């Protein structure tokens, strides 16, 4: 079953790196989206919690807040929903 | 800025049709997702609020709860986040 989110958003802030019991690094962060959709065009603005695990945690850990990111990933239950980023690029 | 969600999920329930002041029909509903992702494979399960506007409201309004839907759309602020379905198919 497909569960794929593509989102170009601004990194607002990120938490300090933490780890799962297995030692997998995780960086929780907040993304901000601003743009338009098609439903009559509609301006859309919202923020969404996200996180990077493993290599993605390392990647997010070096990105300066305010950077615009082109993200791809999947949605999941926090433990509320959180955006799991599996792919990332600038601009 | 891209904001696109692709989700194959089961329609759990839907509210009665309502309208915006302009007369645009809207059907709010709840979707349930079950499947796997790639982060090491990870089982993922969650429910998410959604809605269809205009023709999409009419389409959802005739779909029986329990039906599996292949959805495409965008995320937005409820007024919390809600999945705006702009495209829909069965299976
Ligand atoms: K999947
Ligand atoms: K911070
Ligand atoms: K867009
Ligand atoms: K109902």
């Amino acid at each position: 079953a497909i569960n794929r989110l593509q989102l170009v958003a601004t990194l607002v802030e990120r938490e300090v790196m933490r780890y799962t019991p297995a030692g997998v690094p995780i960086v929780n962060c907040l993304l901000s989206y601003s743009g338009q959709a098609m439903e009559a065009a509609r301006q859309v603005e919202f923020s969404i919690e996200a996180l990077g695990a493993g290599k993605m945690a390392s990647v997010l850990d070096r990105i300066a807040p305010g950077t615009v990111l082109e993200c791809v990933g999947f949605l999941a239950r926090k433990h509320a929903l959180v955006f799991h980023i599996s792919g990332l690029e600038h601009h």
